[PDB]
DNA sequence: ACCTGTGACAAATTGCCCTCA
DNA sequence: TCTGAGGGCAATTTGTCACAG
DNA sequence: GACGGTAATT
DNA sequence: GTAATTACCG
């Protein structure tokens, strides 16, 4: 049975803009500084590989592209912004990764939390996707259902998402559509929504789901 | 003015392949 | 030989906007 | 490369 | 021969 993840929620609702490598790598940080400390981790090519059903190569290639991808990205717990790293990684050993995440950050992952065991995600592909499953998660019952309605700024604010989809159509079709169409066919979750309207505007989603 | 969906195009990401220390 | 660090790819998804309703 | 089983040194 | 201990190949 896969690591089960914990993490405040004061990280599932923060802002920043993550891929989906990049959040793949932050959910083992997460792990390893929850099981104690420094803030010095560390990741290995091979592990990696075997735990996202990669090749060692595109295992090697998404740890670097990530990790240089890093450098400028902030975090802000709503209204205070954070880097993630404080140092540049570095490798000292052939297929081995070291990094210097921000210790300050460490209160804000462990502390009113979120959790999922990390096979229910890794399967996932879009980032946003990944982040709706966080938060559809932070109101899971622990017999699997939930009900929530989440605010369509919010949403925007807290995910990053991009400018043209502040207009309604193409939130729908590229963002809401596809990401909880990814998480019916990805997770052991089976989810539903309506849209919650104020004149012509609307304003909530109204997410449902159980377990299967 | 506002709202909805679709059709097109561009830009980015995916799982691939190959090569060599 | 097994790893992994590079260099590429075509097919697919994601981001953007004109247009008709 | 790095490692590890193999042959080859002394 | 054995048994300790180094260079090379895949
Ligand atoms: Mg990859």
């Amino acid at each position: 049975n896969s690591p089960r993840i914990v993490q405040s929620n004061d990280l599932t609702e923060a802002a920043y803009s993550l891929s989906r490598d990049q959040k793949r790598m932050l959910y083992l940080f997460v792990d390893q500084i929850r099981k104690s400390h420094d803030g010095i981790c560390e990741i290995h090519v091979a592990k990696y590989a075997e735990i996202f059903g990669l090749t060692s190569a595109e295992a090697s290639k998404d740890i670097r592209q990530a990790l240089k991808s890093f450098a400028g990205k902030e975090v802000v717990f709503y209204y205070e912004s954070f880097p993630w790293f404080i140092k540049p990684a570095h490798s000292p050993s052939r297929g081995l990764y070291s990094v210097h995440i921000n210790p300050y950050l460490i209160p804000f992952f462990i502390g009113r939390f979120t959790q999922f065991r990390l096979s229910e995600t890794k399967e996932i592909t879009n980032p946003y996707a990944m982040r709706l499953y966080e938060s559809l998660c932070q109101y899971r019952k622990p017999d699997g259902s939930g009900i929530v309605s989440l605010k369509i700024d919010w949403i925007i604010e807290r995910y990053q998402l991009p400018q043209s989809y502040q207009r309604m159509p193409d939130f729908r079709r590229r963002f809401l559509q596809v990401c909880v169409n990814e998480i019916n066919s990805r997770t052991p979750m089976r989810l539903s929504y309506i849209e919650k309207k104020k004149g012509r505007q609307t304003t909530h989603i109204v997410f449902s789901f159980r377990d299967i």
